[PDB]
């Protein structure tokens, strides 16, 4: 288990404004602790990705949808 | 070129101490803008990632002998 890591944090600063379709949607990655702020990043197609914000219905509908995205290693 | 994204952001609030290798490192990534803080992110193998402060030395020394990380779309 390689270890001289300090990992980036994953961090939501802006939106989504609109509502992305479930369909658009593999899953979510909760964001860092440490930048928390009740963002949520959903994981969307050909790599692309959305901070939605936790408080907005929407997102929370979707994500009782989803499940979590899985790690490499 | 499908766009309903709002990026997360990359950020480095935690810096690596000890000095990082080289020869461990493959490229760096900056980290994004609006929570820069001089921070740097330097991507190692088997796809672990460590920040590391820009104004140490070591850091410098190191990103003067890397190129910047590709990405793919
Ligand atoms: C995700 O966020 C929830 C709050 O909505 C929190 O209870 C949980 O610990 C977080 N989980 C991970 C895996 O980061
Ligand atoms: C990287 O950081 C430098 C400052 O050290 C800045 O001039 C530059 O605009 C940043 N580049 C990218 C590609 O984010």
């Amino acid at each position: 288990s390689k270890s001289m890591q300090v990992p980036f944090s994953r961090c939501c600063f802006s939106f989504a404004e609109q509502e992305i379709p479930l369909r658009a949607i593999l899953c979510y990655r909760n964001t860092s602790s440490i930048c928390s702020n009740e963002g949520l990043i959903f994981k969307l197609k050909r790599g692309k990705e959305a901070c939605a914000l936790d408080t907005v219905g929407w997102v929370q509908r979707h994500r009782k949808m989803l499940r979590h995205c899985p790690s490499k290693r």
